[PDB]
């Protein structure tokens, strides 16, 4: 089997990316976040504390014939981001762009941080790391990949996302259309549950090519890219008047600016962010002070290729037994 779901930046900066995906039976459909960085499915509800509910569409269990409680289950998740939410937990059939599971644990959410209910866009998320991640208890859930893994044509999910405009998500199969070029795979790490990989180096706009090591994770549910203090100091040094506001909370640069592109290694190859892929805008409404899209991970203990690296490329998450990760410009 494959599936094939067209995913949609949720506003004008590509702060994320959902996904129409199916729950239940008659299908109720919620616009979830794809996240290969965390493994828990939940969603708002019928159960979530009303007070917490601003514009989402809820999953309503009672009104699915394919809903069971898992009886006993709960969940409590908390993001790097600062942001939570919990619940318990239900059974259900779930398909994603033609792809169903059945028995899916579907995470119903009872509360959820404010962040959260202040996105009326989001109505969950649909976790894509590795299934050790997730939060259920007293019995640990699998991913929606991981239920499908069997399933499809190949262990894979593909990730290619759009810059200011719609991308896609596929299972089980590599749309050879949608990039140019070779794939270039790189080794993955399962020991902290992410798509973790080692990029072996930077350029800043037409620079030379700095050869080093950078292990960070794929992940789709983080908007920025963070990479170490030494490669972003380099990076917003090229942008006249870019500095680090503590007050701001990261980089900022003129608006008037033009950015550089920003290149990353992935083995031999090369993926070039182009530089407008940077821009995320006035830190406040009216204002000439712009939000960076690269920024320092120091203090988050780990780099993160977020959505700004990865929408740059067509991006392969093999789930074979030894997973890779593989890269191609598009």
């Amino acid at each position: 089997s494959t599936g094939s779901a067209t995913t949609t930046p949720i506003d004008s900066l590509d702060d994320a990316y959902i996904t129409p995906v199916q729950i239940g039976t008659p299908a109720q459909t919620l616009n979830l976040d794809f996240d290969t960085g965390s493994s828990d499915l939940w969603v708002f509800s019928s159960e979530t504390t009303a007070s917490e509910v601003d514009g989402q569409t809820i999953y309503t269990p009672s009104k699915s014939t394919t809903a069971k409680l898992l009886s006993g289950a709960t969940w409590s998740i908390s993001y790097g981001d600062g942001s939570s939410s919990s619940g318990d937990v239900y059974t259900d059939t779930v398909s994603v762009g033609g792809l169903t599971v059945t028995g899916q644990a579907v995470e119903s959410a009872k509360k959820v941080s404010s962040s959260f209910t202040e996105d009326s866009t989001i109505d969950g998320l649909l976790g894509l790391a590795f299934s050790t991640l997730n939060t259920v208890s007293p019995t640990q859930q699998k991913t929606f990949f991981d239920n499908a893994k069997a399933s499809l044509d190949s262990p894979v999910f593909t990730a290619d996302l759009g810059y200011h405009a719609p991308g896609t998500y596929n299972f089980g199969f590599i749309d050879t259309t949608a990039y140019t070029g070779s794939i270039t795979y790189t080794a993955v790490s399962t020991k902290q549950g992410f798509w973790e990989w080692t990029s072996t180096g930077y350029a800043v706009g037409s620079g030379t090519f700095k050869s080093t090591s950078i292990d960070g994770i794929a992940d789709t549910g983080t908007t920025l890219l963070y990479l170490p203090a030494t490669v972003v100091s380099a990076y917003w040094a090229q942008v006249s008047g870019a500095k680090s506001s503590s007050s701001v909370g990261g980089y900022v640069f003129p608006c008037s600016a033009t950015l550089p592109s920003f290149t990353f290694g992935v083995g031999s190859a090369r993926i070039v962010i182009p530089g407008d892929y940077i821009d995320f805008g006035p830190i406040s409404t009216g204002s000439s002070s712009c939000f960076g899209g690269i920024q320092s991970s120091a203090g988050i203990g780990i780099n993160i290729f977020g959505d700004v690296a990865l929408k740059a490329a067509f991006v392969v998450f093999n789930g074979a037994t030894t997973p890779t990760l593989g890269f191609a410009s598009k």
